[PDB]
């Protein structure tokens, strides 16, 4: 000053499409685009011996990944990720010098501030190194020194509120939780695009447990995914009504194939999705 | 840089009692003190033409009402409080000086967050207007300005962790959801006292989204109240099981009794209970 920005546990999914699509009420976004939105909603995923990659649609498992490496990494230029596409609308770009843009420096944005927050921004591959908060690492050093803590959280913002105003709030807060040598994850997002960045989000702060589970040397718990205006967008609603037509399979596994100690040290060759069955990819 | 820091809607509460009761695991909160406890709990109480100030025990609401127009007023004075006591444990403490903290001068705290973020202290009853992020102010004004706005959100800290660390996390984050003329909020607490801190919030931000409502000309829709770390004291579990037993009676009504127009105006006079018939005290 997204990402970001015994029943099945995906019948939670499901049913919160279907209480939308039969509950919701008409509301515009910011670019006056129309969904179906209901306020407050939370679902929770067992991380244990199974990862929450749903099974109703392909999940793109390969852009989670690697959208959450890139995060992790800190990174400010977007060419580092261009095996796909970030975060509508790209308004904040209209805050943004000619050069600086053309070069794919998208100024102190996303993962700057999980691992550098509030340092003073000069350009992508600059050494930021020791500057700002490192929300990240005091997670993990966090777990590591204090378990019990009820202080365990990190934020992300959209990039396009962080000139807007002063104090901006954040787009989603992710608490972590440990007991009995389990690692849990709380995520809240102010908003949720229920047919394409729900899913996404699920997969990505399933991933991020597992990766920090990993290097605490903590089993991962439950992810709980909780959101403020929970919305299908009005182009989606037949597309989803078909999806809800379709059986969950049981979930697939996460394997990470390699010991790692740090959290900077991840590869995307270190993950294995085992036993993953979806149903065909449905496009939104 | 608490408070803080169809079936009955009530039956949502007592299902969580019960479900910390039957599944949670012990853990320990900041003092070593024993707690049952499961991460990820949420309920909705409808606002509409009913209040949720909870039945199955009377629930203080002349504190409720007294500590929530004290925030509101960003006092830092304790004195201003003299009628009950806010905020275990009181460890921020030893973070003042000996002066200071005899009179009732509490440091940049509670709702000085509210009215003043960021602002530079100097002493309680000194003139902060116009300085800080005014976060109640603001969400007044969006409400007003744009209602399809998802980013309508405010956050109260305990004043333990402002010397603590920089950038340290809330406790609580509120987000405000408009939509067909009614106000909604949700509360997200990082930890909530099952016993005695929840029902006194979920009364708190009920009477808040009340307050919001009146003066921006809308009706009170839903309060969503979201936990991270939902826990009961061990020396609580006794009166626990016995409020248990006992049936939720309909809600109450709250009643605004004069046209106010701006939040600073309100005064307890302004608000009555109506039709509260609680089950008897619980001390806990």
């Amino acid at each position: 000053l997204e990402l970001p920005r015994p029943p099945h546990g995906e019948l939670q999914y499901l049913g919160q499409i279907q209480h939308i699509l039969r509950c919701g009420v008409r509301k515009d976004d910011r670019t006056g685009t129309g969904t179906l939105s209901v306020f407050g909603m939370q679902a929770r995923y067992s991380l244990r011996d199974e990862f929450p990659l749903l099974t109703t649609k392909r999940v793109f498992w390969k852009g989670v990944l690697e959208e959450l490496l890139w995060f992790i990494k800190g990174s400010t230029n977007a060419k580092e990720l261009s095996s796909k596409g970030v975060k509508g609308s790209r308004d904040f770009l209209d805050s943004l010098g000619f050069s600086t843009r053309e070069e794919g420096d998208l100024g102190p944005v996303y993962g700057f501030q999980w691992r550098h927050f509030g340092a003073e921004y000069r350009d992508m591959e600059s050494d930021y190194s020791g500057q700002g908060v490192d929300q990240l690492q005091r997670v993990i050093d966090t777990i590591k020194t204090n378990p019990d803590d009820r202080r365990i959280i990190m934020c992300a913002w959209n990039p396009r509120d962080l000139p807007l105003m002063a104090l901006p709030p954040c787009h989603a807060l992710c608490q972590f939780y440990v007991v009995n040598s389990e690692l849990s994850c709380q995520l809240y997002q102010r908003s949720g695009d229920m047919g394409l960045g729900v899913p996404f989000n699920i997969a990505s702060y399933a991933l991020l447990t597992y990766m920090i589970a990993h290097i605490t040397g903590l089993k991962p718990g439950d992810f709980i995914h909780t959101l403020g205006d929970a919305h299908i967008y009005l182009n989606h609603i037949e597309p989803l009504k078909i999806q809800l037509q379709r059986e969950p399979r049981p979930f697939p596994k996460l394997r990470i194939l390699r010991k790692v100690e740090k959290i900077d040290d991840f590869k995307a060759e270190d993950f294995q999705i085992e036993g993953y069955n979806p149903h065909p990819t449905i496009k939104m």
